[PDB]
């Protein structure tokens, strides 16, 4: 149907808003240390402690296959990259550090992101 189509056109450009999101939100992880999903061969207890592991490379993935459907999923995944490190990892640690930082320089592209996806409603 022309709805359909109207639909996936919606979606598309919602993704492409998310990738930009994406990218800037990256840029605050300059240590990389949020781009892959942690290692079990490296860590192997981890899944003992996080149940639901993510990172941007997971991220990007799910983005790519259009699989955010609004910017809250988006948000909710980027949210666990924070919350799982500063559970994990102790205050002391550049790890917990490191999410911190993200967490807030991050607030800023988000309070952005939200506003544009409903002016332009995208979702
Ligand atoms: O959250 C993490 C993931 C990780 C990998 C590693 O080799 C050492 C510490 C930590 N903390």
């Amino acid at each position: 149907s022309m709805e359909q189509v109207a639909m996936e056109l919606r979606l598309t450009e919602l993704t492409r808003l998310l990738r930009s999101v994406l990218d800037q939100l990256q840029d605050k992880d300059p240590a990389r240390i949020f781009a892959q999903p942690v290692s079990l061969k490296e860590v192997p207890d981890y899944l003992d402690h996080i149940k639901h592991p993510m990172d941007f490379a997971t991220m990007r993935k799910r983005l790519e296959a259009q699989g955010y459907k609004n910017l809250h999923e988006f948000e909710e995944d980027f949210d666990l990259i924070i919350d799982n490190c500063m559970k994990y990892n102790a205050r002391d640690t550049v790890f917990y550090r490191a999410a911190v930082r993200l967490r807030d320089q991050g607030g800023v592209v988000l309070r952005q992101a939200r506003r544009e996806v409903d002016s332009i409603g995208l979702e």
